């Protein structure tokens, strides 16, 4: 009965000190995890920001590809209208030349 | 005087032939130049037609050069508009990279 | 003295429970923090890869752009060469006109 | 008698001056005809020369045109290469965007 009291007293003090030690590991572990979660949350913010920028980046490359398309069509068509004009000049020149052939036929008959 | 008759009649006959043959040489000529005049008139009409055609040729060349300047502008402008969209994407890319380094800085501290 | 042993035993049982639940909490928190840090370390190497890819691959666009500008500059040069030739064709033709004006007045003079 | 001798003389003198008047009409016709044929021959030679010049010069414009077409096509090849590279960039950066979405999910899950 007294033996038992003694040893209950001894186990009581052991377990109180164990509880105190663990409450302290838990407080360290906590402070730790709050700090980690701080950066996780920062990482989430910054990540979603970067994902929206990448999405804008894809949209912008698409727009550049549309403008490239337009450039290609603008140069070809502009150069095509020019050609129809030069072809009209070349055609007039071929006529000038046939008329010179007829003048030549005229002059070469002379004596 | 009789010696003189057979002589002057003999010599007026020679002149009559000379006249006859000069009238034929003049007629060769009068006919050759009649044709040449005709060719000359025709040459004048054809040279006038050819200068009018040459005038139309210069108007076409002049328009063709106008249209080529047109095509220069349309090519340069449309490609400049592409470049402005391309530069915009490239700027977006530069900014992504800057955000990723901001994020790398955040995470290098993790341990 | 019996009551005293009962009181202490019940104290000692509540302390032993508190000890198990503290150790259980510490473990489960250790394990969760551990899993968070792995995530962030993985996010670090991934960020470094993404930044290096965007650097490499933007270079490929500026390089195609370099090749575009070169081709475009050659197109302008050729356009401008062609404009010079057209200016010169115009001037030559002007001189041909004057010379045909000269033939006409000659034709008009000998007719 | 002597009356006839005078008579034949009036005819003789009348014929020498006919021969004179004819010889001079012939001379003026040759001055004239030479002037005409001279102009026609020179025109024939000038006409052939003008035809050569027009032909050489239209062939320069046509060569300049080929050269411009040559630079144009290299520009379109450049631009088509660049379209392929933008299409490749659109796909790559949509891949990266997906990676970031997957990372965001993982960061959420680990809280
Ligand atoms: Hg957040
Ligand atoms: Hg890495």
């Amino acid at each position: 009965a007294e033996q038992r009291n003694r040893d209950l007293q001894a186990d009581n003090q052991r377990l109180k000190y164990e509880v105190e030690a663990l409450k302290e590991k838990l407080e360290h572990q906590y402070a730790q995890s709050y700090k980690q979660v701080s950066v996780l949350e920062d990482d989430l913010s910054q990540t979603r920001a970067i994902k929206e920028q990448l999405h804008k980046y894809v949209r912008e490359l698409e727009q550049a590809n549309d403008d490239l398309e337009r450039a290609k069509r603008a140069t070809i068509v502009s150069l095509e209208d020019f050609e129809q004009r030069l072809n009209q000049a070349i055609e007039r020149n071929a006529f000038l030349e046939s008329e010179l052939d007829e003048k030549e036929s005229l002059l070469v008959s002379v004596q």
